[PDB]
């Protein structure tokens, strides 16, 4: 339990290069130097934006034990924390980056097998989070990290210290966050993957998204998506939260589609060797 | 089978720094650059010193498929191969280096639990090779790599195509069996417990078979109780069938590893210790996710 979160000193790790930023702070590639050893181990470090208070630290640290306890192949685990003026969180470095940048850079030479399997894995990770009674609140393609092209993982859930175009209507109007609002964001996340990282509702300011949603408008059908896949997305954006699919169902339906991917995605152009190769070098779990 | 060995292009990996040299060539720290991606993945690359023909390459490929097939937490697997004028072999990079160098450089901070656990793991890897009917032929502390200080893996077997680590029958008649590997295992354990001392330091290699036939053996390491040295001595019996099996060495060093200060007497053993579960989880999540 308590063996899952390592407390680090300033002196045993260094930030070397900035990787990104989130609403919580900046993400760095760092190097961990085990005390008394001579190696330097790549890590990712999340520096919280504000210098935090001892009441926040006690809430942060005890919540860090929960984040350090998530045990699922498609959810990133927190590994360590360092409490300086600003709090630093240490997790595994994913050299491929987020799925959003990955799908933009491979814009039309990703096949249906990868796209559908990513949807299965994200649904698997979210369902686990639901099983642990954890609401993500910010599911998006930028918050799915690529461990290998064949293996993606959810990150950056937790902490209560806005992404309007991913949020369920009830989150926009009332700031209600449930697993069923995570389902809405999952639907948006699936659409991002199917459009290869297009910006949702391009041309509409965030301040007007709830008006168009109340009027019944939704993200359009991606060109490569059959109506089978689109109906699942549209069901994720129902106004009634309880009519939306559950993540456990999304696992099943998308697993079914992944067995005949060319039937459910019309992508123009549709080995153990390379999977075993990737697993040996990057992905032994 | 043929799916465990990736055939690489020259243009998808780069040698960046020389790590050391061996009998079959030079080993580099390198970078693997997957086609069409932007990432650079650290690897180890071994370039063969001598330049081989296409028919030599076919036999090399036949063994590279065997080397790519080893699936064990304590044996290094060949991952890929590139067929240049000199053949390049690609495997996982072990940032901690080889155990011989590690034990020399960290000798004043290595406690009994580490030494005994290394012995267990090397025997496990050798027992796997024996189960695969693969004779190592060159087991030594230099050919055991440190993935982490808690996890070592045997390397650089599968060569065929080091007098002071060899069984007598290997020196005299070039007989290599799993039981001659056991003798080399005994010498490797002696290397660890002496923190990387050179065996028979100052004795010319050509005269080693003489002293072995006359019954001389490596001395009891200062930190070893007689229990540990008796095992080493049983590894160096002239009758190969009388030496212990790797299966038995897993068991005996495991028993000792459950009470490590009873079997190794190290000055300072109490102020050193293995990592807490916290430090083990942290290590594995960052560097070592395999089963073990
Ligand atoms: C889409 C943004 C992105 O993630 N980019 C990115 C990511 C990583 N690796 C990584 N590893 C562990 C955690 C995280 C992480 C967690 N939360 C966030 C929030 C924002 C960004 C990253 C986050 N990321 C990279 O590793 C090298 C690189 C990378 N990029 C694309 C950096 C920019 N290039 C041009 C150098
Ligand atoms: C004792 C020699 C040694 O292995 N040194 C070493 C090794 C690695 N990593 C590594 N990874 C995969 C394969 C090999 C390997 C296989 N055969 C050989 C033969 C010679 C050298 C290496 C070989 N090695 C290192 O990773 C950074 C470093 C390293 N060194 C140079 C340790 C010396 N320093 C710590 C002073």
């Amino acid at each position: 339990n308590q063996a899952l979160l390592r407390i680090l000193k300033e002196t045993e790790f260094k930030k070397i290069k900035v990787l990104g930023s989130g609403a919580f702070g900046t993400v760095y590639k760092g190097l961990w130097i085990p005390e008394g050893e001579k190696v330097k181990i790549p890590v990712a470090i999340k520096e919280l934006r504000e210098a935090t208070s001892p009441k926040a630290n006690k809430e942060i640290l005890d919540e860090a034990y929960v984040m350090a306890s998530v045990d699922n192949p498609h959810v990133c685990r927190l590994l360590g924390i360092c409490l300086t003026s600003t709090v630093q969180l240490i997790m595994q470095l994913m050299p491929f980056g987020c799925l959003l940048d990955y799908v933009r850079e491979h814009k039309d030479n990703i096949g249906s097998q990868y796209l559908l399997n990513w949807c299965v894995q994200i649904a698997k990770g979210m369902n686990y989070l639901e099983d642990r009674r954890l609401v993500h609140r910010d599911l998006a393609a930028r918050n799915v990290l690529v461990k290998t092209p064949q293996h993606v993982k959810i990150t950056d859930f937790g902490l209560a210290k806005v992404p309007i175009k991913w949020m369920a209507l009830e989150s926009i109007l009332h700031r209600i966050y449930t697993h069923q609002s995570d389902v809405w964001s999952y639907g948006v996340t699936v659409w991002e993957l199917m459009t290869f990282g297009s910006k949702p509702y391009d041309g509409i300011p965030a301040s007007e998204i709830s008006s168009i949603l109340e009027k019944g408008e939704r993200l359009p059908q991606p060109p490569i998506c059959t109506i089978d896949v689109y109906m699942i997305m549209r069901k994720c954006w129902m106004i009634d939260a309880d009519s939306r699919p559950k993540f456990r169902e999304l696992i099943i339906e998308f697993s079914k589609m992944a067995r005949d991917p060319q039937r459910y995605l019309v992508i123009q152009g549709d080995s153990p060797t390379d999977s075993n190769f990737y697993r040996a070098l990057m992905d032994e779990e």
